[PDB]
């Protein structure tokens, strides 16, 4: 039975985003679904469908991982990401890599090209210049937007693919949160937590106060709730719900079940998203705002 | 109130040298003694598996602190965790060098940074902040390890549970990972849910084994789902344990306290060196239905 393949895709809890802003991110989010969806309909697998849509959010400057990576306390962008296939469980992660471009792409080659699934900061610093992953200055990431945010603090994106041959992936990458403490990692790079696949379940890739969903492992609680028979969305509002109410921690997260059913649910204000299926498109930033549109 | 337990596990490795198992037992002993020491206080679950994980990383034949395992540079990279049952509060550092006690250093992490992961740079940056002392280096490194790292070139994770006298619950691991690691290798130890969870809604789990596998697995979490199902702590333990080894071929062990104090220690590797401490009497093992129970002073 081949399946009917979707890609979903997030550009992060946020609060109240303008109309602008919105439109640009719109913009963006539509550009990663779309490349996502290209490799599914040409046959491509997950994990390249969930690294393609990701790739894609981190060279975008209007969302926080890659290009317009959140400072830590000290002006500079710090990244995390992680990538897992869900037929045998290979996964990638990295956390507080710098001056590279697409962190996603470096937790691939680990995941691929080591026999370990999470490298970090000056040790993913090296296995990237290896691999021949190049280094870029450090403004090359930092936008001018950050730096107003900085200061005036001072005084994440995923995607899930379910593929033609029945596999599902997940994807996530993120600068973290404004003005960090040096070498703060945050849920991403932590399998369970910024998200998981497993092609007996699905696959969830989460967004929000990363240490709130550490602390629950939101990714996996959601992955529970669908091993005992409750809907996509049944799951993500028990897992959600238990973030906010054990931790005091919102967020949002996005799921495709093996069945090919999917959600994108958030506790958060906005969470921008975008999903892929049938040649259609369908995106939505508030709640119930949600469009469709034809993607031929 | 509820009867304070400390369980303690060493590495779940492959077999035993016959010398190094009386020194192993020792360790074991002076772990689950100072959790158990900690707790007859009154004093929290927290505390507990801090003093018991703290004892085996100061014992250069444990896999954490002095006498971690070397990575590709010759060199000392250290990972912990520890989690709070009551609210779920956790601190984590991952690839340390030169202190003495990663799991004293993520403790400060959660109580005393609005964070719950620290890794390399920042963290030894928090670590100065914070006054522990940086030590030479060539204090952590050993050498049965100096040897060891020669022949790879051509034990495993430490860690405690514990339940208090109030019915809080916690874990607290630590590792020095594996021989010949890639530079800036993270394995499972400093990872929420794979190398440990603790609520006192369920229990507390540390785990041991291929880091790899665990992490992949969400180890320490699964072991917990279960329990949640109605599993028996040992239930439990052999599903998670199974579902590793079918699905990843990861072999490893598990420590495991539930909210009521039922506790276990069982592993798939060869063996895992244990003790648990509680009702007055200490545990201890290193193979399969070997243990001695004695009494505890
Ligand atoms: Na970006
Ligand atoms: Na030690």
């Amino acid at each position: 039975g081949h399946m009917n393949p979707i890609v979903v895709v997030h550009g992060g809890g946020a609060g109240p985003i303008s109309k602008d802003r919105k439109e640009r991110v719109h913009q963006g989010m539509v550009r990663a679904a779309t490349v996502g969806y290209g490799i599914l309909r040409e046959g491509g697998s997950a994990v390249d469908a969930v690294e393609g849509a990701v790739v894609a959010l981190e060279d975008d400057p209007e969302f926080n991982a890659g290009c317009g990576s959140v400072l830590n306390t000290n002006g500079e962008v710090e990244m995390d990401a992680s990538i897992m296939d869900g037929k045998d469980l290979s996964a990638g992660a990295v956390s507080a890599v710098q001056c590279i471009a697409n962190p996603i792409k470096l937790a691939r080659l680990v995941m691929e090209k080591t026999p370990h699934c999470f490298l970090t900061d000056q040790g993913a610093a090296q296995f990237a210049a290896a691999m021949g992953v190049p280094e870029i200055p450090g403004e090359k990431l930092v936008t001018e937007r950050n730096k107003k945010r900085l200061e005036k603090e001072k005084h994440t994106v995923g995607a899930v693919a379910l593929d033609c041959k029945g596999n599902v992936a997940y994807a996530t990458s993120t600068g973290g949160i404004v003005n960090k403490m040096v070498g703060r990692v945050g849920d991403s790079p932590c399998l369970g937590a910024g998200g998981y696949a497993d092609n007996d379940i699905g696959a969830v890739s989460t967004t929000g106060h990363g240490e709130s969903i550490l602390k629950v492992n939101l990714a996996r609680l959601t992955l529970f709730h669908i091993e005992q028979g409750k809907t996509v969305e049944e799951a993500a509002d028990l897992s959600l719900g238990y973030m906010k109410s054990r931790v005091k921690g919102l967020g949002g997260l996005i799921v495709v079940s093996k069945t090919g059913d999917w959600v994108a649910k958030w506790t958060s204000t906005s969470m921008p998203w975008a999903a892929a299926k049938d040649g259609k498109l369908h995106f939505g930033i508030d709640p119930d705002d949600t469009t469709i549109t034809d993607l031929p």
